[PDB]
């Protein structure tokens, strides 16, 4: 039923923002076909994790706090969404990293997913209270994450940053804001409860999930394989900021480090196979299980703590800190 | 005095975003001072026609309408520059169609200086009255020249979109909603004037420059030579939409067009050459100077129009009508 509702509100949402650009903004139906096959395929294919978290959120403090119940699921489904389409937006980004009119196009694309976002908020929320405050910090978030983007990018080129505390900061605006954080609050202003829940406790639960999340998706990165994980793990070639590196460089001899700096960041498979070794000399995988139980009960703690204050809303985050876990 | 103000507040403008990035965001001074020499490269450097174009309609509208006046011309120099940032955010991913480092970078750059817009409306703005309205009408414009840089890019895949109908809609979107429009109406906004002046007026005022301004562009694009035109002419390699090919498309022959269809968006220097040739064997130089004329005696006679709502207001459009003319 609720991702039944999801893709509904996507029917709902593209309509509005094709029929636009037909009527309003004198665009061929060569184009507009053209944008419903690329919004489809930027937007369509994920397992829409952040979307459906806003609309988990609005179902529980509606039922947990009958024609009002139908507009704040519907906000949430909206609301969803623009992290959907804010989240294909930055994947086309992405593309581009890794007279040429295929190139064009993929900036052309980022640039209309990310518009599509502030288009469906001014037309669904143009006579909801909240439409500038969800603006706002829907903005803010966004900012966040292309300020940690250039955390990230830019670990390498100022091994000094390689530091557990800076992985917390890279971690936490890179990915920690957009995922377990923004969710979360789109839920509460959809449903009119954002000054009702503790906003410390609930950016102090944000930060840890992402940090549950990020350091299993750098050791799936380095040792599950390929078909397996689904990808070619690149984060060694890359020189990341990853878990396994921060750990390494601390409890590795200074023979260990000077091994791992002259192999660390390179393309050859063989240096990258030196990395992996000295990973799994170091027993990190067994400081791997013993760190990600650390934060899994600091998780289950806060979550008591905001539920003294919000009942209902605990129960949407066990549930996000079971899609994780 | 203008001028002198303008580059006054730019330094209150990346004062604030850079104290923020420092005290509010967890920046390095290392990446603080990195975003300041990109900041300054990207933004400063133009002749600034866009942002000080919102500064002189603002100090029409208080002449000719003691502490109002010093707030509406610091918001109007505010309006001026999210024109000039976002200016440079397209400047910059057009950098990008002409682990690698250096395209990382700029992509993130786009994105920061886009989001660098939002963030002074919301601080120098947050107390206006007009801040829903102006970030609306802002992301609609912005909106409208992602939309037209997809006309404009994609005029050659689907000669049949080369009308003299479609290059108007290229202009206007593409060029003329930014350029000609969007300084007229955040001056219009921050002196508190929008309902008082005929939008239609302003508007079939705007894409009339622009066609002015964008024919002889592309006039020069392909006949100045590249040292006084400061570039490198490449409309006829890229096979453009440009005035020059919808105007011979219309007075040359049978032949004359397969000629044309033949050399028309190659990289040989002598095809090229062979249109030159053919733009100048159609006589559309001539055709170019009646053009600009009968379109200069719109603009004049729509300044008249406006003049009998706005006087003031007709003050300041003769102005940027004259920096183009
Ligand atoms: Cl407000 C907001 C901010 C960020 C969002 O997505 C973050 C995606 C970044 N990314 C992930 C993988 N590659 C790039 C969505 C909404
Ligand atoms: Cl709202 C707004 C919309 C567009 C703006 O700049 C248009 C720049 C496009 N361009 C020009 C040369 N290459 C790319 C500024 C403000």
């Amino acid at each position: 039923m609720p991702m039944q509702m999801f893709m509904q509100v996507y029917d709902e949402i593209q309509m509005f923002l094709l029929e636009e650009l037909e009527l309003k903004f004198d665009m061929d139906p060569n184009r507009v076909r053209y944008l419903r096959k690329m919004m489809d395929t930027t937007c369509l294919g994920g397992k829409y994790n952040r979307g459906l978290t806003v609309i988990d959120v609005a179902e529980s403090l509606l039922s947990l706090s009958g024609a009002r119940r139908k507009r704040v699921l519907h906000d949430a489904c909206v609301c969803g969404w623009m992290i959907e389409f804010l989240q294909a937006h930055y994947l086309v980004e992405d593309d581009i990293m890794d007279p040429d009119v295929t190139v064009q196009c993929a900036i052309n694309d980022g640039l209309l997913l990310k518009s599509w976002t502030h288009m469906m908020a001014m037309h669904f929320f143009a006579d909801r209270p909240f439409l500038q405050d969800l603006l706002c910090r829907f903005n803010r978030v966004d900012y966040t994450t292309a300020v940690g983007q250039l955390y990230d990018v830019t670990s390498m080129f100022d091994f000094a940053e390689f530091t557990l505390s800076n992985y917390k900061r890279i971690v936490k605006y890179k990915t920690a804001y957009y995922t377990y954080l923004l969710p979360l609050v789109m839920g509460l202003i959809v449903s009119e409860a954002l000054p009702t829940v503790d906003m410390g406790v609930t950016e102090e639960l944000a930060m840890l999930m992402g940090e549950y999340f990020q350091v299993q998706d750098d050791v799936m990165d380095c040792f599950t394989p390929p078909e397996r994980l689904g990808k070619v793990g690149t984060d060694i070639q890359d020189a990341k900021c990853s878990w396994l590196a921060v750990t390494f460089l601390a409890k590795a001899s200074s023979a260990q480090v000077a091994e791992f700096k002259a192999n660390y960041g390179s393309g050859d498979s063989e240096k990258v196979a030196t990395v992996r070794r000295l990973y799994e000399e170091a027993d990190l995988q067994g400081d791997y299980v013993a760190y990600e139980a650390a934060v899994a009960e600091q998780v289950k703690e806060l979550i008591e703590k905001l539920r003294l204050c919000s009942p209902g809303f605990a129960a949407s985050v066990e549930t996000l800190w079971g899609k994780t876990y």
